[PDB]
DNA sequence: TGCATCCGTGAGTCGAGGGTAATAAGGTATTTGCTGGTAGAAGCTCAACGGACAATTTATAATGGCTCA
């Protein structure tokens, strides 16, 4: 069985969503559009099934359905480019 | 002109078992000839690496909606 992973870009911008609560603010952090943060949301819809966010008027709110799935991907980013430095910093 | 004398001929499809034997010497030395064995060519063959192209992703361009005070 191929191990269908989430995208490699999915991710980022979805750690970044939360923090600075808003999407378009949460495009110039990562230098890319604010309409790519909607291209990749059904992407990996399609391995969760839930909705990653719920609408509020000029605010962003969590939700439990997408909740579940943030607490597994925080960690990935941070070990990687951890991973990244040690093989530069040993190269030095 | 008569005499032995020699030389081919004398059917054919079919079946079954189908092949045997009187006998003969030992040396020497030299020479030839093959046969596996073991090393060289040589001849592949699987396993890693370098250099163009296209199905697939992504992000970039708008576009048109869904929301409170």
């Amino acid at each position: 069985m191929s191990k269908r992973l989430p995208p490699l870009n999915a991710l980022r911008v979805f750690d970044a969503a939360a923090r600075h609560l808003s999407f378009t603010r949460a495009a110039e952090e990562l230098f890319v559009t604010q309409a790519a943060v909607s291209h990749q949301i059904k992407s990996l819809e399609d391995f969760l099934g839930l909705k990653l966010f719920r609408r509020r008027n000029r605010s962003l709110l969590l939700t439990e359905e997408g909740q579940s799935y943030f607490l597994d991907i925080k960690e990935i980013f941070s070990q990687l480019t951890e991973a990244t430095r040690k093989l530069q910093a040993r190269s030095a």
